[PDB]
C-alpha cells in the first residue's frame, strides 16, 4: 500500500452542476471535519433546494430524447463507466487518503478496501450497460409484443457518511449503466471524496448534466430531491427514521419510485459446532468493522450456551487487542467516529447498556481526549428487550446473546423490525440450509461475514430497507418497462 | 354465448376469511346496486379496520414458515392456480352474468372478454409458480453466492370496480404463484363476483389463510390494509388521488412496498397514411369500450389535419349508431356507468366540455330515465388546456383533437402527467418505430388498441403508476430476495 | 394404488402419423414380450425408412408458416399439454399395467412413480409455452435489434425402453411447447405405451402431422432419421455406442443439431460423517431401482474404509432381502430385466465380475426359471481397472469400492470416460460444496439419489450426453434464434 | 486514420502455446503472400497433428482444478480481457496495416471497421464474464436444488480468413469470459495478425496454457483438433463442405461438442416503395463488402419487377465507379482476393455464369496483371437454377434476380440449402414485419445490411450453420451446466 499523504489537498469543494462547479446560490458553506483531530478540514458549498432545483433542471434537459447520452450507444455509456474506473484507480492513493481524512476509517482499508470496491463496483456495472435486455413476448392474437427497459429518467440519489466513495459508486453504477441521469445528495459529514469523484466524471467524458452531485444537509438539500415534482426516482440510504420521510415525500408529491436501503440489527448465530477461532474473529469484525458504523453489523451475536463461556472469553480478548488510533498508522484497526454527534451518541448507547443491566465486558468509554474515539466495547448476558439488543448502535459495541436451541435462535433472531442481514457459523450442511432459508434477512452469510460483491444484491427485509442494490437486481429499479403491441398481418411461431 | 340468466342468484355477501364466511365484527352491511336499474341486488358486509386486522393475522398465520402454503412444491401452487380456472370455466355463465347485474357492461363482452381474460390469466400465472428461478452468482473469492426468490409475505391488493373479476385476476395470478398471502380489498360498488371467485378457491383446494377478501368502503377497509403494520407489501389500482394516500400510507407506517396502477389519458395518435376504417373503429374501440370506463382508454385522439375532417365526421357516425341499452341484450354494445355518483360524474365533464367551449358533435346528456346510462358522447376541435382534454372522464365522452407534426404530437401527447398507454396507426414503419420509442408510456399499440396479454406487462409512467402488472414483470413485485453467500473450500470455474 | 389389470388390453399396434394409424408400408410387424412370462403380448408394425420419410413428410406440412400449428397460440400449445397430461391421468390405471406388462417394473412403480412423473413433465412445459421469450438487444448504432426464438423445425426423437412413457414425455414436452413437430421412433423392446399415448395426442386435439410416432429398430426406423435430409433436429436417448453412430449420421448428412442423453457409470462416494442407516437405504435405491436399469445408476459405491466393512454388511442384507417377483404384486420391489438379450447380458457382467476377482456378496444367478428375473448381486473390494467397475451393467449388479481421501476419491470418481450423474453423503457442508463442484458429473446429488425434477436439468459431461434435457435448458436444444436488426430514424435509451 | 506502415514488420511467426513461441514439431515453415502483390510475406511454422496435442496437453493444464485460471475471479477474467481490448488498441495502427498486408482488404476498412470491431467484441465480452449466472430450481420434494455454469473445458477453434482479427475476436470472447481454455487453428492464409494478438495476450496477463494459437493447414492441425480425444468442444468456422467433416470427426472420436458457422447465399429482397438511393447502396455494399468475400453477403439481390429495370441500371453504375487498387491507397475501396486460388475460383463463377446464360452487366475479369485483383462483376436476369444464383461465389460477382409477389419471393428466397442472413428493403411496416417472420435466416436486416453488433447473435438456419455466436447467446456454447440437488431437512417457499 503507497504511503499516503497525511493532509491531502482538497481541490474541490462546491456544487457540481453540468461539469461545472458553482457556489450554493446563498453562497452559504458549511464545514467539514477530521474526526481523529476535530479540526476543520475546509469549507464546502451549502447546497439546498435551489441549487436542487438548478440540477434537476440540468438533469432533464440531458435526458430530453435526442441527447447526447439519450444516443449514445449502451457499449459506450459502458466505455464511460470504465474510464471512470481508470481515472479512480489512477488517484487511489488521493482518493483514499482523502477518505480517510474526511471520514476517520485507516488508510489501509479505504485503500485496499474501499477503493479496491469502488473500482469493482463501476466495472461490474460498465458491463451491464448493453446487456439488460427486453423481451420478445408471444402474445395471443396477431400481434408482435416486445418490451424496452428504458431509463426510468431524473434519478435523485441520496447517500451516508460511513462508505462516502462506495455508497455512491453502488447509486452511480446501474443508475448510468441503464442510461439516466442523475442528482445525487453527499452527506455532509462527508463530501471531500464525492465531489473529487464528480470531477472525474467531467473528465472521463460524460455528457453535461448526466451526474450533478450537490453537497449539503439532509432535511435542506436531500428533502428538495425526495419532494420535487420531476425526480423521477429517488434512491435512498440512510436511517429508517428518514426512510419514512422520504417515501411519505415521494407519495405526497411527483409519485416517484422509491427505494432505501436502511439500517439493521443483524444477528450473528453461532452452533457450538462452529469453528472457534473463525467464529471468533468473524464475530469481532462482523460487529467492529468500520468503527462498528455499518448497516449490516452482526449487533446481536447469538452463541450456544455449550460455547457461550469460552466464546465471550474470546471475544473480549480480540475487543481488548484491537488497536484504536491515527487512521493513518499501518497499525490502526480502529479509527474515530464519523462526528461528534455519533460520538455522544454511541457513549448514550454504552451508558444504556450497562443501566438496563448489561455485563459491560471492555470498558465503555471514550479512547482518547482528542478525536471522537471510542473504546471496543463488548456487553455480555444480553437481554432482547434492552435498547442496545433492539437499537442499531452504529458504533462499536458488541451485544453477545445466548441461546440453547435452533428453533429458539430462529425466531429470536427473526424477531426485529429489522431484516438486512444475518450470519450462521456451523460444519454442519442441514443446519446452514435450514438457517438460511429461516432468517428473515436480505443477505445470510454462512461461515463469513461482511462479503460482498458487486454481482450479489443487497437489501433489507422489513424496516431494513426495499429493493436491492448489487448484482443485476441493482438495474431493475432503474428500468422502466414500456411495452409495445403491434398488429401484425400473420403472427407464426 | 350461453343464454344468461338476467337475475343470478347471489350466494356469498360476507367477508372472506380462512377459507370461511362471517360478517363484519360490526354486522354493518352495504348494498351493492344494478346500474341497469337502479335497484339493490342485495346487502354485502362492510369490513373494517377490525376485519381487516383479523384476515392479516389470517394471512400471517398461513405464511409461517413451515405451513401446508410454505411447504407446498411449486408445482402444486401452479396446480391449485389451474383448478382454480377449471372452476372459473364451470361457472363461467354465471360469472359473467353477475358480473353484468352488478357491474353494467354487456353480458357478452364479460362472457367472451372478462372471463376469457380471466381464465387466461390465471391459467399464465400457473406455469410460472416453478420456473422464476433465482441465481447462482459468480461472487469473487472463495464463496458459493446464490439468490433466493421468496415471497414478499402477506399481500394487500385493493382493486377498482370496471373490471371486477379481471382486476382479481390481475392480483392473485402473480401472489399466489409466487407463494404469497392475500389480504383483498373488493370494490364496494361491485363486490358480488369477487366473492364468488372467494368460495372458489377455498374449493380448489387453496389453504385457510391465504387468500382473504374483505368487502367495504375505500377509507375504511381499504385504508386499514395500506396502513397495517403486518401487511408486507400493497398493490393498488385505482385512482390517482388515492394512489397518493397509499403511497404515503405505506411511508408512515410499516415501510411496506408498493405498486400502484392508476389514471390514465392515453393519447390515440392516428397519422394521415393510417387506413381510415380500421384507425376509426379502433380509435371508437379505445375509448367507449367498458363504457369509457378503461384506465388506459384513448382519451385524447390526435387525429393529422389532412384527414381530420373525414376522421371526425366517421367517428361521430361510429357514436351515434353505438347501441345503448340493456347489457343482457345481445344487441346491447353499451351497458350504464357503475354507478349513479359515476353517472353524475361523466355529465359534470359533459359539461365542463360545452362550457370550455367545445364542438359537442354528439348529444352529451343521459339516455335513459331509469339506469345509469349516457349517451356516446364526441367533442371535436379540443384544445390541450381544455378539462375534458386533461382530466380522466371514465366515461363515453370522446376528445379529438388536430396536430400537424409528428414533432409537434410527440411534444403534445407526452404533455400530461400520465403515462399508462398511448397508441399510433401508421402503414410506415420508421414512423411507427419512431413514435414507438418517443410516446412516454407503459404501453404503446401500434395499428390496434386494448391489447391485453397476461404475457405483457401493464403499468405506468408518471401518475399513471410504477411497477408492471403482467408477464414475467408481475412476479417481480412480489418476490423478496436472499442472497446466500456460503464459504467454501477452494472456488473453481 | 387401484388394482391393476393384469391383462391390459392391447388397443393401439401401429405407426401414428397425421392421427391416423397404418401398417408399415412392408406390411410386416415384430413381437413384443413380456419379461415376466417370456410369452408375446402382441405384434407391432415394424416401421423403416420408408414409414420414416411418410412421417417426415406430414411432419413438414404440419410446420408449414401459416399452418394451424404454426398460427396456433403459444398459450394454446399449453392448453393441448396440459389436455394430454389430463387424458394421461384419466387413463393412469391401464398405462401403468400395460408399462408394466411390456416393460417388467413393478406396477406400484409405473404408477406411483412413472406416470407421476410423466403427468408432472408434461405440465411443467405446458407453462412454459408462452414464456420462453426472446430479446431486444441494445445495440450500436440507429437500429432496433431483436431476437425470435422460433421452432427449430422437424424434430426427429429416438427414446430406449428403460422408461418408455418418461422418456417419451421428456422428449414431447420441451418439442411441443416450443411449437416444434416430432417424428419419434421407440424402443422395439416396449412401443405399447408409447402408442396409447400416441392416440391420446390426437384425441388432445393436436394438428395432425405435429406428432408422429413409429414403432420399429434401430439401425432401422432409428437410423433413417438420423441421417434424413430433412429432420432439423435428433434428440437421442441410449447407448454411447450409439450416440456416435447418431453424431457421425448429422454430419454424413443434413448437419442437424444434435443432442445425446446417454449411458452412465455414476459414483455414490459414502463419507465416513454419512448417516449410515439413510446412506445405505439410499445407495441400495441408487443401484438397484428399475431393475438397476437406470442411466444414473450408483455403479460405483466408494464408501470411505472407516465404515467400508459395517456399510458392505449392511448392503448386502439389505440386496438379501430384496423381494424378486410378480411386477403385479403389492410386495414385489424388483421385476424381470426388460428381454431376454439384457437377462444374458446382465448374468455375462456377474460373469465378469467373479472371474475378474471380486467377492461375490450376493448370489449372481437367476431368480427364475420362467421370466427374465436375476438374484440382486452385490460385489464387495472392487478394483477401477474390473470391467465390472468400467462398463455400464444396466442390472441389479451392485459395485462396492473402498476409498480413503477426498483427494483420492475425487480423482477415481472422475477418472471415467462417462459423466451422467455422481452422490456425496456427508453431514459437513465443505465436504459436500467441495465435491458437487469437483465431481464432472450432469447432476450431484448430496444426501440423496435418482431425484428428478421437471424443473432441474438432466444431461452428460463426457461420453455421457451433451445438452440439457429439463426444465428451462430443455427448451434451448428446440429452439432457432433469428436475430432482426431493423434501421431506425434515431436510436435512443 | 493513421498513415499506415505499407510494410509493417512481422515480428511473430511460430506456434503459440504456453505464452512461448516454437517452430513446428518437424521444424516445417509455410509462405504467408500479400495478395496485392502475389510476393511472399514471410514463413510462418507449419503446424500439425503433433503440435495440437502439444497444445491441447498445455490447454489440458491450464484448465486443472485449482489452476491459476479456474481459480481466478470472474472478474479478473473480464479485467484480462480489457486488458487485451487495451494492447489491440494501441496496436491498432500496426495490426490494421497487418491484416491488411495479409489479407487484401482497404487499410482504412481494417482500421475503422475490423479493428474496431476487434476490440467491441471482446470488451463486450468482457462485461459477461462474471453474469451469466446459473440458476437455484424450486423443484419437488425437500431439496435445495440449482445449476452451475462451469467451462465445458478445452475448446479448439478454427478459423477462416476473411477477417482474421475478427474471427478470432468472435472466438476468444466467450470462450474466455466463460473461463475455457483454447487449442486456435488459425488460416494459413492469413496467420500473421493472430500471431501478434497471441502474444498480446501473454502481455495481458493470460496464465501460461489458457489460449494456444497453432498456425497450419487444414487436413492436417485443423482435422488434428476436430478428432482430438482430449478437446471437449470444437468451434468451426468456414465451408459447410468442411462442415461435415468437423461433425464427422466429433462423432467418430470424444463426441464433442460442435458449433458451426458455414457458408451462405443469403437474399436481398427489395420491395418496389424502397428507398431506391438507399437500396441501391445497401445492395451494392451487401454483396461487394470486403471483397465479395463475406458469409452472409448479399449474393441473390430479388428486385420487385416494377423497379428492377431501373436498380439494375443504378447497380451497375455503382459496380462501374467502384475503385478497385492498392489497398493503401485512401480511394481503394476493394483490394484483392485474399489468394491466387481463390481468384481462379471466383473467375471460374464468373465463367459459369456467363456460360449458365447470364446478363454479363459488368466485365468479369481480371482487374490487373499484378495481384489477385477482380472487376466487379454484376449479373443480370439470373434464374433459381444457375449456379452462380445457387453456389457461393466469395467474390466481387453479383446476382440481380426480378420477383413479383411477395409469396412468390418468401418461396424462393427461402429455396436455399443455405439461411445466414437476409434482408429487406420497404418503407411498409406490415411487409417488413411478415417477411422478417416468413425468412428463414440467422439474421434477417430491414432497410440496412451487414450491420453486426457484438450484443446481437449471428447463426445460420441450415447448412450454414448451427449455434449462434454473438451476444448472450456466444455464452451458451461455451458452458457445461451441472444440477446439484441438495437434501434439506425442510423445503420452504
Ligand atoms: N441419458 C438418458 O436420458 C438416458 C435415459 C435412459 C437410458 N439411457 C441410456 O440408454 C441405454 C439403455 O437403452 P437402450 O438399450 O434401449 O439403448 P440403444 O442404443 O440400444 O437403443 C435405444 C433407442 O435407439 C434406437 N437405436 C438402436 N440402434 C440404433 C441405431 N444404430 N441407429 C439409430 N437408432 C438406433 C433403439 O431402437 C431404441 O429406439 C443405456 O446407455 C442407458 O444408460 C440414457
Ligand atoms: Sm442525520
Ligand atoms: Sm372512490
Ligand atoms: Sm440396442
Ligand atoms: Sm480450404
Amino acid at each position: 500500500v503507497p504511503t499516503p499523504n497525511q493532509q491531502p489537498e482538497v481541490l474541490y469543494n462546491q456544487i457540481f452542476i453540468n461539469n461545472e462547479w458553482h457556489d450554493a446560490v446563498s453562497k452559504k458553506t458549511f464545514p467539514t471535519v477530521n474526526p481523529s483531530t476535530g479540526d476543520v478540514i475546509c469549507h464546502v458549498a451549502e447546497g439546498d433546494k435551489a441549487d436542487v432545483d438548478r440540477a434537476v433542471k440540468a438533469a432533464r434537459a440531458a435526458f430530453q430524447l435526442g441527447s447526447p447520452w439519450r444516443r449514445m450507444d449502451a457499449s459506450e455509456r459502458g466505455r464511460l463507466l470504465n474510464r471512470l474506473a481508470d481515472l479512480i484507480e489512477r488517484d487511489r492513493t488521493y482518493l483514499a487518503a482523502l477518505e480517510t481524512l474526511d471520514n476517520g476509517k485507516p488508510y489501509i482499508i479505504s485503500y485496499l478496501v474501499d477503493l479496491d470496491m469502488v473500482l469493482k463496483c463501476l466495472r461490474y456495472y460498465a458491463g451491464w450497460a448493453d446487456k439488460y435486455h427486453g423481451k420478445t413476448i408471444p402474445i395471443d392474437g396477431d400481434y408482435f409484443s416486445y418490451t424496452r427497459h428504458e431509463p426510468v429518467g431524473v434519478c435523485g440519489q441520496i447517500i451516508p457518511w460511513n462508505f462516502p466513495l462506495l455508497m455512491q459508486a453502488w447509486k452511480l453504477g446501474p443508475a448510468l449503466a441503464t442510461g439516466n441521469v442523475v442528482v445525487m445528495k453527499v452527506a455532509e459529514q462527508t463530501p471531500l471524496t464525492a465531489l473529487y469523484v464528480a470531477n472525474l466524471i467531467k473528465e472521463a467524458g460524460f455528457p453535461p448534466g448526466v451526474v450533478n452531485v450537490i453537497p449539503g444537509f439532509g432535511p435542506t438539500a436531500g428533502a428538495a430531491i425526495a419532494s420535487h415534482e420531476d425526480v423521477d426516482k429517488v434512491a435512498f440510504t440512510g436511517s429508517t427514521e428518514v426512510g419514512h420521510l422520504i417515501q411519505v415525500a415521494a407519495g405526497k408529491s411527483n409519485l416517484k419510485r422509491v427505494t432505501l436501503e436502511i439500517g439493521g440489527k443483524s444477528p450473528n448465530i453461532i452452533m457450538s459446532d462452529a469453528d472457534m477461532d473463525w467464529a471468533v474473529e468473524q464475530a469481532h469484525f462482523a460487529l467492529f468493522f468500520n468503527q462498528g458504523q455499518c448497516c449490516c453489523a452482526g449487533s446481536r451475536t447469538f452463541v450456544q450456551e455449550d460455547i457461550y463461556a469460552e466464546f465471550v472469553e474470546r471475544s473480549v480478548a480480540r475487543a481488548k487487542s484491537r488497536v484504536v488510533g491515527n487512521p493513518f498508522d499501518s497499525r490502526t484497526e480502529q479509527g474515530p467516529q464519523v462526528d461528534e454527534t455519533q460520538f455522544k451518541k454511541v457513549l448514550g448507547y454504552i451508558k444504556s447498556g450497562k443501566e438496563e443491566g448489561l455485563k459491560l465486558l471492555c470498558g465503555g468509554g471514550a479512547a482518547a481526549d482528542r478525536g471522537y474515539f471510542i473504546q471496543p466495547t463488548v456487553f455480555g448476558d444480553l437481554q432482547d428487550g434492552m435498547t442496545i439488543a433492539k437499537e442499531e448502535i452504529f458504533g462499536p459495541v458488541m451485544q453477545i446473546l445466548k441461546f440453547k436451541s435452533m428453533e429458539e435462535v430462529v425466531g429470536r433472531a427473526n424477531n426485529s423490525k429489522y431484516g438486512l442481514a444475518a450470519a450462521v457459523f456451523t460444519k454442519d450442511l442441514d443446519k446452514a440450509n435450514y438457517l438460511s432459508q429461516a432468517l428473515q434477512a436480505g443477505t445470510v452469510w454462512v461461515n463469513c461475514y461482511d462479503v460482498f460483491g458487486a454481482q450479489s444484491p443487497f437489501g433489507g427485509y422489513k424496516l431494513s430497507g426495499s429493493g436491492r442494490e448489487l448484482g443485476e437486481y441493482g438495474l431493475q429499479a432503474y428500468t422502466e418497462v414500456k411495452t409495445v403491441t403491434v398488429r401484425v398481418p400473420q403472427k407464426n411461431s
